[PDB]
């Protein structure tokens, strides 16, 4: 079994869709050699896609796992609904649950893994569907408590709080959606998002201000992608109807809707408590999600394993082999 990373359109896996809760969901499906131990569902974040797990998918396949990696709502081959209520963590968790059970049956269980917004999704999925989730891991994204209040993000950062999230103001607004349209702009956007820099070292993205439009034309080749991978991201994102980033950006437009769901659960529903085995992999050089942010996370878990890898936010790829080892060892203990 070839365990090297997936290449664009890699033939070792299948590219399928299913109807899931009223939406077409596209996904990568990888089969193990021999009888499957478990099914693992992997959930990417922004601005990534299923192919973001290209290091992990063949590795997990070779460990005996069936792997299902969806392009999440709004991304690539998957539908991007107009309604923002479809993009809430709760609605997407329910999508994941139905997708999972279309593979393991209604009584079955899965292993669940996430990164970035995907990490937020898998903690919520394990909270909303503990029947289904046998073990759960997140890379980079720590647990956040159930929202007890809603304040507009503008007011939070104007008071000097959550400053490392201020880029989300730009993302939820009109500017990125309007300006980043078509393959050529998408290409520049991805060189910026994956670490490319201009002739004078200017970054194409910051956690303070978001996408630096003036820089994009001058942004060079990202260290974190080769040319073919970069082109695959462009082509898959171009599957969306222009403005192509509407779907992906809708993930930043749900704070009020999410807060409404979670204030309800904070008051009426069960407490945030994970009984099943859980893993959090922190990334040392993570700008957007610094490890310090996972402060008192351990209190919510019966069985949390912490790990750390030296990488930026893009740890799945930049530190693929190390991330694979951490997951492999944890999964071995968690299942055995």
């Amino acid at each position: 079994m070839d365990t090297s990373k997936l290449k664009p359109n890699d033939p070792r896996v299948k590219y399928e869709t299913k109807q899931i809760r009223g939406k077409t969901y596209s996904y990568i499906l990888g089969e193990p050699a021999g009888p499957k131990l478990e099914t693992v569902v992997l959930v990417h974040g922004w601005p990534d896609m299923a192919f973001g797990w290209r290091h992990q998918i063949p590795y997990l396949m070779s460990l005996g796992f069936q792997v299902v990696a969806p392009n999440m709502l709004g991304y690539a081959g998957t539908d991007a609904p107009r309604d923002l209520s479809q993009f809430t963590l709760k609605s997407v968790s329910a999508d994941i649950a139905e997708l999972a059970r279309s593979f393991v049956g209604q009584d079955g269980q899965i292993v669940l893994g996430g990164h970035d917004w995907g990490g937020a999704v898998v903690w919520r999925t394990a909270y909303y569907h503990p029947e289904l989730v046998k073990a759960v891991f997140s890379v980079c994204t720590p647990l956040h408590p159930l929202s007890a209040e809603y304040k507009p993000l503008e007011d939070i950062v104007a008071a000097g709080h959550m400053l490392n999230f201020k880029y989300q103001l730009q993302l939820k607004g009109p500017d990125v959606e309007a300006r980043i349209q078509g393959k050529d702009m998408l290409r520049r956007f991805f060189r910026a998002m994956f670490g490319g820099r201009g002739p004078n070292g200017e970054a194409g993205f910051s956690t303070s201000d978001g996408v630096h439009f003036d820089v994009l034309d001058k942004i060079g080749a990202p260290p974190l992608l080769d040319e073919q991978e970069l082109e695959y991201y462009v082509e898959q994102y171009a599957l969306q109807e222009a403005p192509e980033l509407r779907g992906p950006l809708n993930w930043y437009r749900t704070r009020e809707l999410n807060a409404k769901d979670e204030m309800d659960r904070a008051k009426n529903g069960p407490p945030l408590r994970f009984e099943m085995p859980a893993l959090f992999v922190a990334a040392s050089k993570d700008n957007a999600l610094p490890p310090a942010m996972s402060k008192g996370m351990d209190a919510f878990y019966k069985d949390l394993t912490r790990a750390e890898v030296d990488a930026t936010h893009w740890a799945l790829t930049q530190a693929g082999d190390e991330v694979n080892r951490v997951i492999g060892e944890w999964l071995n203990k968690a299942l055995g």
